[PDB]
C-alpha cells in the first residue's frame, strides 16, 4: 500500500498585480522535502480557481510536527523569469493531529521579506 501527501490547491485570491494593463497570468508551484510541483498557468486573471490536486509519496519517511509545504505563484512570463507574487510555508502539523488524517488552509501569501501582500491561498491537505 501506497502512504502518501494529498494538498488540493483551489484557489488564490486577491493577487497583486504591479503593472494592470499587463496580463496576469498566475502559476503556483509546491514543494515538499524537495520535490517541486506545478500548476496550470492560468491567463487574465488575478483570482485564479486552478482546483488542482497533488500527491508526494512519503517514500517511508513519515510526517512529523515540523513537516511544511511551500507554495509559491508567480505570474508567468515567456520570455522567461517568471515574476514572483506571493508565497506560503504551510505548517502540516494540523494534518497529524486528528483521525481525519486531514486539515484546511486559508494562507496569507507574503513577499521574500514575510510583508503580507494581500492576497491568500486555499488549499487542504491530507495523507495517508
Amino acid at each position: 500500500i501506497t502512504h502518501m501527501l494529498a494538498c488540493l490547491l483551489v484557489r488564490a485570491s486577491n493577487l497583486p498585480s504591479a503593472k494592470k494593463d499587463r496580463r496576469s497570468d498566475p502559476v503556483a508551484s509546491l514543494t515538499f522535502r524537495g520535490v517541486k510541483k506545478r500548476t496550470k498557468v492560468i491567463k487574465n486573471s488575478v483570482n485564479p480557481v486552478w482546483n488542482e490536486g497533488f500527491e508526494w509519496d512519503l517514500k517511508g519517511i513519515p510526517l512529523d510536527q515540523g513537516s511544511e509545504l511551500h507554495v509559491v505563484v508567480k505570474d508567468h512570463e515567456t520570455m522567461g523569469r517568471n515574476r514572483f507574487l506571493g508565497e506560503a510555508k504551510v505548517p502540516l502539523r494540523e494534518v497529524l493531529a486528528t483521525p481525519s488524517l486531514s486539515a484546511s488552509f486559508n494562507a496569507p501569501l507574503l513577499d521574500t521579506k514575510k510583508q503580507p501582500t494581500g492576497a491568500s491561498l486555499v488549499l487542504q491537505v491530507s495523507y495517508t
